[PDB]
């Protein structure tokens, strides 16, 4: 064969919950974000005030995108968020309407 | 740059524990090598992240019986360390398959 | 969430102009639909970018004869506008194929 | 067939030039970045001081990653850079050594 052939496994899990992501607001305590999103995987020193999440995004039975989310804290409350998951959840809810 | 005009790709979507794959991990493996062996973890950019985390399922009769976690660490682009109970659960499943060959 | 346990994927790597594909663009197409028709543009995250830019090549006898640019715009997740000389170059190639059928 | 089958085209072009990306330094004029990287595609008002680039990253004949680069300017000189391409070029040169 002139063209190669490979087998790739895409890990399933942590499907994006748009309502949970679109629920984050500045001023929420760390405990609030835990109740909304669950604990992140990393919990070292550098990630005490920076929590990383990664979600799977599926459409029509296919995993299409890994959507990342970062939550920043100061004095135990949420100060800002960034990542693809924010837009991913916003447009997912707007498409559901 | 030289590129294949086309290639074929079979995708598996799941998180079932693959004992033989986990048991084949070796120090010095590249990130490309680990990806083809264990699968693409739930990371936006695995190529440029030095720690990957997996959560595997062990199911029998269609029921998840236990969950196994695996963490792989990379330094200078090669594998150097592993953590998580997926390592021991994989070794126990391989040895259980051996004991069953001997009845 | 319901997922296919596995699916097959044939990948084409190139930037050759595909006249029929360009000529099949319609208003209202989703981003998933445009991706399967024209290809995945050189964008990190096309799903969440509202403008995509393509640069196509027209080659004959293995020599790039001209380059065609295409820009697609999305609003509310569907296609609404196109720019670039790939549109006219694709229409001219399709009509040239027709004229050749008539000798 | 129980499993679907799809055809996907991955667009070739704009291959990452690690030396060019690793050459960017604060204080370079816009003209310098043009000579190093060429012009970006977007050139509207919002992108007068923010230039976006995207590159293909290939290994062993396969396109593996689309690597993005953003260059920020103030008073016509480069102030900072961000994107995957920076790490992508750094580790590509370190692996070439
Ligand atoms: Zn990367
Ligand atoms: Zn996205």
């Amino acid at each position: 064969s002139l063209f190669p052939s490979y087998k790739l496994k895409i890990i399933q899990g942590n499907e994006l919950e748009p309502r949970a992501v679109a629920a984050l607001r500045p001023g929420m305590t760390k405990d609030q974000v835990l109740l909304l999103l669950g604990s992140p995987i990393l919990r070292d020193a550098f990630h005490t005030d920076r929590w990383d999440y990664t979600f799977n995004t599926s459409r029509n039975g296919i995993i299409k995108e890994r959507s990342n989310l970062t939550v920043y804290f100061e004095n135990g409350v949420l100060v800002r968020t960034e990542g693809d998951a924010l837009q991913n959840a916003a447009e997912a809810l707007r498409a559901k309407q």
